């Protein structure tokens, strides 16, 4: 009440990939999985971040000790996408923005922790790994590590190089078993599979979920109903096709799970509405061409409104929007 | 007593090249000069370092502030020639037979600082130039500016990306005005100058000592009587050759400079003893091959084995062969 097969599948469904399953079932027998997911504080999160907030949400229902990670340093060190004094800024946003998503989806706060890089990373015995993990690590195999994570640009700098260590470092010092983030980490994730024991610590299980197209191709978490609707309007949702369909993709991946449901609305005349509990019977109604692109996104424009909702309400302060264009000016 | 200009004399004899004239006229106009040398925990100090600790010993009667660098980290960085537990120990050796070095020369010690690198390069605001400075260094410039310095492997590691940076870092924290080293290091002088002032920092003034050929091509600290006279006996002093000769560049360099004259031991055969008050003067008569590279050899030990003396009794105490064996098993 959950089981550790209960358990497991909660954490792994709807991953493109879980490396360590061994290690994996060996701690769900016995005890609640630690795992992390971390966030650059990088640009304005948008509603895409729904997707890894839904594995969150799993990992809290599995009985997992979550801990979310902002990034500040990472942002810094990743081409300077944040600066020195408003990287602290844009930690609250993050802070706030992704608690009111997980409120939205009924998480528990409660037993999340957040924690930020520099709580931690600037510290003598952090600073210390970092110089030891340095001395075995080449820069050819740092380099490969970010090519998909770090921005690439025509002279790499060494931040650059310096940024999978320190996110390998980071699942020693959150003291977790494990980390989530997309399949792009892949590269980083391994390395840190192989360089951790080298330090003397334990390699990590990896739980990776795949890249999901967005939405519209972005919409803000606090746009405007009307925004959220011209925003759809646009978005692209062909006829009969269940592939690179980012309308399909955000139903799978954050409102499926969500309630474990999907309400499609259609008018009488074309059956009228009807309820899917599986993700693969949607599918299959979309590629049969009963389910109209106009009525998947008015489906998904009503749920993803009442996801929203809260969110536009809490973030309707002065304060907050001080913050906020503070934040991103 | 001395003027700015017997100063700049004083400071910069015998250097292969001086960057910064400008400022350190500027400074010496008005006050002493902030000054470091750097040494990397190593290998065990041999006769050669008498020739760093030669311009030490003139910077401290020009009247400036010397430190001196251990640097334990960057024997560490630096393909790990150090290691982690024995960092500590080479840091004990170094800092026992320099300061015997110095004293042997006559140098005061008492206005002369000892720091670790350990002392500062962990800390908190430290680390966080260390950051700041890898997002505006490339690859390139940091790969380029060990070039001579770190040494260079089939694979190169991320350490020996780090290590200029940290030498550049160095100046600031150390609080210098200028860093004194061998020609070999330019790269890295070079490279703080450029980059210091893009964290905010003054760039210093850069002095640099040719690199000086070495007595036999090493003889130690500690070595008999017996042994520098047998290592002495290999050493290549070719008959009428100046340039390429340890033998004179050790006299050019450490004889000269401690006491302001130089004594060929000859027999009377030969002209007897001689007193040169200039380095020239010995140099033209060894090119004209009336001082022979047997003599040269013979005055060169003698004055070595009163510069060796007090060291290798300092050195008699079983703590200190302790250490010795300990640093260096
Ligand atoms: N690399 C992650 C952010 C991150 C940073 C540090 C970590 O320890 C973990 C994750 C991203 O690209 O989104
Ligand atoms: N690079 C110097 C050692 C050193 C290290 C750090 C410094 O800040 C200065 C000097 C050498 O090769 O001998
Ligand atoms: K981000
Ligand atoms: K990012
Ligand atoms: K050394
Ligand atoms: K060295």
């Amino acid at each position: 009440a959950p089981s550790p097969e209960e358990k497991l599948h909660l954490i792994t469904r709807n991953l493109q990939e879980v490396l360590g399953e061994e290690k994996l079932k060996e701690i769900l027998k016995e005890r609640e999985l630690k795992i992390y997911w971390g966030t650059a504080t990088t640009g304005k999160p948008h509603v895409a971040y729904f997707v890894p907030m839904s594995k969150i949400a799993d990992f809290l229902k599995a009985g997992c000790e979550v801990t979310i990670l902002f990034a500040d340093l990472h942002a810094y060190l990743d081409n300077m996408k944040a600066p020195w004094e408003l990287l602290e800024l844009r930690v609250s946003y993050y802070e706030n923005v992704i608690k009111a998503m997980l409120e939205s989806i009924g998480v528990p706060l409660e037993k999340l922790k957040f924690i930020k890089g520099t709580d931690y990373q600037l510290s003598k015995e952090y600073t210390l790994d970092v110089y030891r993990l340095s001395s075995v690590v080449t820069q050819h195999d740092s380099k490969k590590a970010g090519a998909e994570v770090v921005k690439q640009v025509e002279h790499p700098l060494l931040s650059g190089l310096l940024y999978p260590g320190l996110q390998a470092l980071d699942e020693e010092y959150l003291k977790v078993d494990a980390q989530f983030g997309g399949i792009d980490q892949r590269k980083i994730f391994t390395f840190a599979e192989k360089y951790l024991p080298a330090l003397g610590y334990s390699k990590r299980v990896h739980l990776m979920n795949p890249m999901v197209p967005g939405l519209t191709g972005k919409i803000d978490l606090l746009d405007r109903k009307e925004d959220v609707k011209k925003k759809l309007k646009k978005a692209f949702c062909e006829p009969g096709n269940v592939e690179n369909n980012g309308v399909l993709s955000f139903i799978k991946h954050v409102l499926f799970p969500l309630k474990s449901e999907f309400v499609i609305l259609r008018d009488e005349k074309w059956g009228g509405n009807k309820t899917y509990t599986a993700y693969v019977d949607l599918e299959k109604d979309f590629a049969a061409e009963v389910v109209h692109p106009g009525d998947l996104k008015n489906s998904v424009e009503v749920a993803l409104n009442k996801l929203l909702d809260p969110i536009r309400e809490k973030f309707n302060t002065p304060a907050l929007k001080k913050l906020a264009s503070a934040a991103y000016p």
